[PDB]
């Protein structure tokens, strides 16, 4: 459908209104298989793994150990137990919007 496949984020909105543009993470969805590609600034590219879930409007993800034990995790997740539970505010073949405690993930697909 219009989950599949790789999504850059563009921007988060943050609950306490300061929005902040990202050029560095990109998430990839195939068929509950999750990953998450992100740009270091040395030039190096770091990927994270897991899997995602969907019920009704939400979209569970659950990152591998490996991933959640990454020297960078805290950087782009930081989600204890390496999971996390998005409502899906949006979502059209190139537009995914997530949100988490009142903060905004914005995606444009890639």
């Amino acid at each position: 459908g219009d989950l599949a496949g790789k999504w850059q984020l563009r921007q988060y909105q943050y609950a306490d209104g300061t929005s902040e543009k990202v050029d560095s993470v990109f998430y990839n969805f195939q068929k509950g298989s999750f990953s998450a590609i992100c740009l270091l600034k040395d030039g190096g590219l770091t990927t994270f793994f897991g899997n995602y879930s969907l019920k009704g409007a939400e979209i569970s993800i659950i990152l591998l150990p490996e991933s959640v034990n990454d020297k960078n995790y805290d950087t782009y997740f930081g989600w204890p137990e390496g999971k996390c539970t998005f409502k899906v505010e949006d979502l059209s073949y190139s537009s995914l919007r997530l949100e988490y405690e009142g903060t905004k993930s914005i995606f444009r697909k890639f």
